[PDB]
């Protein structure tokens, strides 16, 4: 499904870009800036939430109305979705300070930009509309997608907010209750991530009824949740050189599943050990924070964590894949739950 | 017309939150982040643009199509605008490092706020488009309201690009040009400022047509210049005592209408002069830049601006109001050019 249209997707982003930079010569020279913003943040990722709109579409649509202009738009949309995910985490590094991303110096660290990203974040975000209004103005779905994207990037927002208020990266444990977590997790990454895509490529299929997005809602959230907590397990216990990541969710205070969990668990002395050691950057630090998750027997609750979570969801798509194909679905499931 | 209806305006504001944050217990704590970032941002300001919508609906609906709804509704697109110039202020004094505004603290600046402020702007920016499906969705110009914000958005994002690459605060006087002076009002303030209210009004009227826009814009534009060459004219010699501002320009190394002018003036020598002393903060080199423009009679050259300006405002009304009563311009006019 993935790989076999990575190519046709990675490839339109010339076009998506000779697009948004193009009657007004006046402010090229912004334009040109816009242009170096896109190359830099649209690209690098691995592409899987622009794509889940390309091969859900494919999916969801009988093959005799997927001409040549169907195709572009998906691919379109599936850029507009790369999009606000390029605008999420420009405006994320500038706000944790973070150093690298992709692999790459953050945009912000450029010299000169600074928090000029800023703004750029904020183009990433108009470009968004940019581009639906280009591709998509005349399809009956046009007013759907603004909403379904000015949605699930109030939900993110929200879900920063909330994030920003429970990890004050000054040490603080109380707040990082599962509730909290899962709260967290739902607005922050869920809803765009997951849910965001696959309603694209339905109304873009004719598939508007508040019905059917509750039930792929239902489905695509715990999917989410799931996924999410397997990032923050291999945060830690990620061979790095399979991940390419290297972890450092325990020296910035994070709200991780794991810490999560390790507080449900730790006696009142070892609430102690971690209270002392979550979020300095000492190594010897970091380590006795490890080590007390392995003392706990933690990678065994994520093993029986992700086993309960593999029947949960294919209990959720048996019962509200319909009536969307649950390939759909299973589609993602697949590039999550390895054996 | 203003102070006419500035108490009914302001006293909704009560109503806008309210509604903005009232289901979902987990996010309560986020919800009141966001109470408290409108609290701060979208109060304190003059309210010019936001009432600029309500008048400007009074004067253009037939008073028969005017009941309670409908106002309630210009309220509340009234109160958008002002959440969109709310967004943009508190994400612009981040970038510049603006230290107060609209006589406070800025809030990027409070203790415990910092770079969150990025979020907090883009929650700002995501309240105008709740309000709008919460009090609009239904109603025939619903889309053309979103399309006129994300569009409103998107030329003052651009403008912003255009002034972040003129005037790096690192010193240089080559890239400002008349034509970029422009250029930077036009797409920076010109547009939101009084197209996007006024457009507002016109789509809540039904009045959706491309030339009857494009005559609109035409006016409020050159209208929205004006305003701009008087606000860079009185940074310098308004008396700090009516405006309430003290003025900075010459410190911040802006793209000023009057160094634009400064420039196109000066002899060799005199660029030299200027070279020196634009962008320094010594009140000596302060003045000294001060007293040039003084030496190249230009606030004489203003007075010379806003005369034929008010010729071309009074001309672009008499030839593009029709068929919106003139006075919907005059009103703002009425704002802008005192004798
Ligand atoms: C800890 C742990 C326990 C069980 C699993 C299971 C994964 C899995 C599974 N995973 C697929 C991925 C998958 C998941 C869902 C639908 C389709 C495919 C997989 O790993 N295939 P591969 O050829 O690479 O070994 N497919 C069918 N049953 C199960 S049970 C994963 C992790
Ligand atoms: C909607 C959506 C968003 C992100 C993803 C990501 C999947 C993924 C990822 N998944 C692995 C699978 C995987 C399984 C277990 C642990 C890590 C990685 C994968 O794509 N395998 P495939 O053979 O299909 O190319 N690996 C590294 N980064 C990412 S980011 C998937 C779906
Ligand atoms: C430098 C300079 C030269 C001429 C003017 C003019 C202002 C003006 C003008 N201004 C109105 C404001 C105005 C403008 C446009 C329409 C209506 C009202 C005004 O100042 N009224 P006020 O009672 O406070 O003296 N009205 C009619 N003709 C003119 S000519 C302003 C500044
Ligand atoms: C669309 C729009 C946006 C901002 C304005 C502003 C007008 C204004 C303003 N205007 C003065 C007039 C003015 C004239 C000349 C110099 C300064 C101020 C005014 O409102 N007079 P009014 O008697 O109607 O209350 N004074 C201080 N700040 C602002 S911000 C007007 C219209």
């Amino acid at each position: 499904v993935y790989a076999q249209e990575k190519q046709d997707f990675v490839q339109h982003f010339s076009q998506i870009v000779r697009v948004l930079t193009e009657g007004h010569p006046e402010i090229g020279d912004a334009i040109a800036r816009l242009k170096e913003v896109l190359e830099y943040n649209a690209i690098g990722g691995k592409y899987n939430r622009g794509l889940t709109v390309v091969v859900a579409f494919r999916e969801l649509v009988e093959p005799r109305k997927q001409d040549a202009d169907s195709l572009q738009r998906a691919w379109t949309v599936g850029w507009c979705v790369e999009l606000l995910q390029a605008f999420f985490l420009v405006a994320d590094d500038i706000m944790d300070s973070s150093l690298t991303r992709r692999g790459q110096i953050c945009w912000y660290q450029k010299p000169g930009v600074g928090l000029d990203a800023i703004n750029d974040a904020n183009l990433l975000e108009a470009c968004i509309y940019r581009l639906l209004k280009l591709y998509c103005r005349e399809q009956p779905y046009y007013l759907n997608l603004i909403e379904l994207f000015l949605q699930s990037s109030y939900q993110t927002e929200i879900g920063q907010t909330l994030d920003l208020l429970t990890a004050p990266q000054n040490v603080d444990l109380v707040r990082f209750t599962e509730k909290r977590y899962k709260s967290i997790v739902k607005y922050k990454t869920a809803f765009y991530s997951f849910y965001l895509p696959i309603a694209a490529a339905m109304y873009m299929a004719g598939i508007d009824g508040e019905k059917e997005h509750a039930n792929a809602k239902k489905i695509l959230l715990e999917m989410g949740e799931f996924f999410q907590i397997q990032d923050d397990y291999l945060d830690l216990f990620g061979d790095p050189s399979v991940t390419g990541k290297i972890g450092t969710d325990i020296q910035d205070n994070k709200c991780s599943w794991l810490v999560v969990q390790c507080l449900q668990r730790a006696t009142p002395e070892q609430y102690q050990i971690l209270k002392e050691n979550y979020g300095q950057k000492e190594a010897e630090k970091v380590a006795r924070v490890k080590a007390l998750y392995e003392e706990l027997d933690l990678p065994a609750v994520f093993l029986q964590y992700e086993e309960d979570s593999y029947s949960h969801i294919m209990a959720l798509i048996e019962q509200y894949a319909a009536p969307l194909p649950p390939a759909v679905f299973l589609g993602l499931a697949r590039k999550i739950y390895k054996r």
